[PDB]
């Protein structure tokens, strides 16, 4: 299974559990496998978070996925390579004020260590739209510049909060505990966010990729290309054009979802 994954992300480097390999893997993964919620949008739950199910979808079938699928898959890969992987749970606070109601635990991230590491590293390749394209030092206060935006971790209560410089200000993305969460808890969270009528992944369409000094973000029919210099926004004309963008620009095997007419009609009723 390891080979199939490495070919999918077009990785060619060494496979020893080191910092450089972790960097190169995260970079290759985020540039190759899109974030998408086509399953929950089409009424297909994300329930099965085993190595076999995630590799079947994200590698063999050339589909994307969301946080549970992305960090699930890379978590299994890193474990096989010799990294120590702990799975964590998070609450998403992006664009919300500090007095917003407590969000559900619907995000999952990884705490990663390896032979000779000075400290633990945060790995998150599943936070569609703003996922860090580098492993980040799991330490507070330090500004950590990536290939795209800079990131910063801060101590918030009994846990931590990940922040990123978006446009002109520091934005809180998600807060999380560093306590290990059992697989079953992650399944419960993934079920909620993929099946609940109020979930943004059920009511709408979201897709995201990086290629390579730019972010390609899609919210329904609204396509945004974020570069270091600025941002360009494209209003997609119809549901048919949205599907084309998902297949071409985002590299998703849209045929896997089923008949294109059904996907177009779902996008038409939801986004238009
Ligand atoms: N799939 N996990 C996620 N859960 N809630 C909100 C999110 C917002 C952006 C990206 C991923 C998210
Ligand atoms: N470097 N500061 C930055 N701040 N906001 C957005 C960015 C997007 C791409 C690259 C850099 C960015």
């Amino acid at each position: 299974d390891l080979t199939g994954y490495l070919d999918r992300i077009n990785y060619r480097g060494a496979t020893d559990p080191t910092l450089d390999v972790l960097r190169d893997l995260v970079s290759a993964h985020t540039g190759a496998i899109a974030f998408e919620n086509l399953d929950p949008l089409m009424g297909v739950p994300v329930d099965d978070l085993s190595a076999e199910a995630l590799a079947d979808k994200l590698v063999d079938r050339r589909r994307g996925g969301y946080c549970y699928e992305h960090n699930g898959l890379i978590g299994y890969v890193l474990a096989e390579l010799g990294y120590r992987v702990r799975r964590l749970a998070g609450r998403v606070v992006w664009l919300a004020p500090p007095d917003a109601p407590t969000p559900a635990q619907t995000h999952t991230v990884l705490a990663v260590t390896f032979p000779g590491c000075q400290g633990p590293y945060l790995v998150d390749v599943g936070f569609g739209g703003m996922t860090p394209t580098a492993p980040l030092r799991l330490e507070t206060g330090t500004v950590q510049q990536t290939a795209l935006e800079p990131y910063r971790l801060d101590d918030r209560g009994d846990g931590l909060v990940l922040q990123a410089m978006v446009r002109d200000e520091w934005q809180a993305l998600y807060e999380f505990s560093t306590l290990t969460r059992p697989q079953v808890d992650l399944r419960v969270g993934s079920w909620f966010v993929s099946t609940h009528p109020t979930s943004h992944f059920v009511t709408g369409l979201m897709a995201a990729t990086v290629a390579d000094d730019a972010r390609w973000n899609l919210m329904g029919r609204n396509l945004a290309i974020h570069r270091r210099g600025g941002t360009e926004k494209i209003l997609l004309e119809d549901a048919a054009a949205v599907v084309d963008t998902l297949g071409d620009r985002f590299g998703i095997n849209v045929a896997d979802v089923g008949e294109r007419g059904r996907l177009e009609a779902r996008i038409d009723k939801v986004c238009f």
